[PDB]
């Protein structure tokens, strides 16, 4: 039902300029903040930018801010990225959200080539186990968080998805063997017996307070 339908990556010449699409369907999009995620080639993800219903409010990642405008036109169901003066440093492939600081639903990713915050911490790193295993990974933040807490899973090549949020949660359509608890400063997601379609990157992030920040992820291989 939920779609997020991404357009306009490509390869750009440093100084460059290029403007990413983002159509939404499936649910009231004038209701609900926006935001756009990117993930540089074999690293994490990053917040980097976000509006509000109406486009009143809007925030972006310091690295962007000044070069990169996100805008919206509620009457076409679309999202924006205009990005100028691109740099190296902006290659990666672009996610837009939907809503402000739960990621509930992600666009597939459009990949962009140019050729005092809250630490999140995840432990382990990565980890290899066998199916039908007990995984446990454990995310920290560097200050309180109350349950402002939420888990992604992100299968390589695709996109990620919400698991669990505010903590303990479990997103609608997870499997039940995915399951969230912890508290304050301290978070673990575990799978209970580990299917073959689990391996994949797994990711934390706080949902309290700006910017947005993500553990840096936990890889499960088999």
């Amino acid at each position: 039902e939920v779609q997020l339908l991404e357009s306009g990556g490509g390869l750009v010449q440093p100084g460059g300029s290029l403007r990413l699409s983002c159509a939404a369907s499936g649910f009231t999009f004038s209701s609900y903040a926006m935001s756009w995620v990117r993930q540089a080639p074999g690293k994490g993800l990053e917040w980097v930018s976000g509006i509000s219903q109406l486009g009143g409010y809007t925030g972006y990642a310091g690295s962007v801010k000044g070069r990169f405008t996100i805008s919206r036109d509620n009457s076409k169901n679309t999202l924006y990225l205009q990005m100028n003066s691109l740099r190296a440093e902006d290659t990666a492939v672009y996610y837009c959200a939907k809503n402000r600081a739960t990621f509930d639903y992600w666009g597939q990713g459009t990949l962009v080539t140019v050729s005092t915050d809250i630490q999140m911490t995840q432990s382990p790193s990565s980890l290899s186990a066998s199916v039908g295993d007990r995984v446990t990974i454990t995310c920290r933040a560097s200050q309180s968080i109350s349950s402002y807490l939420n888990w992604y899973q992100q299968k390589p090549g695709k996109a990620p998805k919400l698991l669990i949020y505010a903590a303990s949660h479990l997103q609608s359509g997870v499997p039940s063997r995915f399951s969230g608890s912890g508290s304050g400063t301290d978070f673990t997601l575990t799978i209970s017996s580990l299917q073959p379609e689990d391996f994949a990157t797994y990711y934390c992030q706080q949902s309290q307070h700006k910017p947005l920040t993500f553990g840096q992820g936990t890889k499960v291989e088999i």
